[PDB]
Formats: C-alpha cells, structure tokens, sequence
C-alpha cells in the first residue's frame, strides 16, 4: 500500500514510503533509487 516515495521525478529523492505519496511533490516506485523512467509521477 506504500510505495517509495521519490520527491524528485529522477527517483534519487527518497523521503520514504507513504499510501498518500500523490498528495504531494512525489514519484513512487516498488523499488529502491530505480532509474527516472521506473518510477510513476504523481
């Protein structure tokens, strides 16, 4: 239900995971630091 939460589109920003991770400035993935393109922006 939490997904990683990247602050940064590049994924490289990791503030933690959260299940609101959309309702702020945030790209998630399921894995950890993945190249920009693996992770969706929110």
């Amino acid at each position: 239900q939490e997904a990683f939460c990247y602050s940064d589109r590049f994924c490289q920003n990791y503030i933690g995971s959260i299940p609101d991770c959309c309702f702020g400035r945030g790209s998630y993935s399921f894995e950890l630091q993945p190249p920009p393109w693996e992770c969706y922006q929110c």
